[PDB]
């Protein structure tokens, strides 16, 4: 029933991601000399540098908050990709899969914390 304990989780969930190969492409924004079309295409840029100073800041308020931003890094890959078999998209895909199951648990128990604090 420990409110705070989400964010702990969600920095040792960000280390996790930073040692992951398929997390290179999204650790930094997206440059643009490399993708000069990238914000003709993506109005939101969002990369785990910018949720890891976020969370760091203390400018999450709940771990919904930063799911939201890392969904965004993958609903980003998947919107600039030109190919559904590109190599970036491909390791977004596996990054999404394992981010997804790591942070259902800091979820649930955030909100079952939170319920409980709210009883
Ligand atoms: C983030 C992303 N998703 C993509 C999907 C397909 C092609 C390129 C893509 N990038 C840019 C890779 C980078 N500049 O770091």
């Amino acid at each position: 029933y420990d409110i705070q304990a989400w964010k702990k989780q969600c920095e040792e969930l960000l280390n996790l991601i930073f040692q992951c190969e398929d997390s290179e492409p999204f650790r930094q924004p997206v440059d643009l000399l490399e993708y000069p079309d990238y914000r003709d295409i993506i109005d939101t840029p969002m990369d785990f540098a910018t949720v890891r100073e976020t969370l760091e800041a203390g400018n999450y308020e709940s771990p919904m908050e930063l799911c939201k931003d890392v969904r965004l890094i993958f609903s980003n890959s998947k919107a600039y990709t030109p190919s559904k078999r590109s190599r970036i998209y491909s390791m977004s895909l596996r990054l999404s899969a394992f981010f997804e199951e790591h942070i259902s648990s800091v979820l649930s128990d955030y909100k079952s914390a939170l319920r409980f604090h709210k009883r």
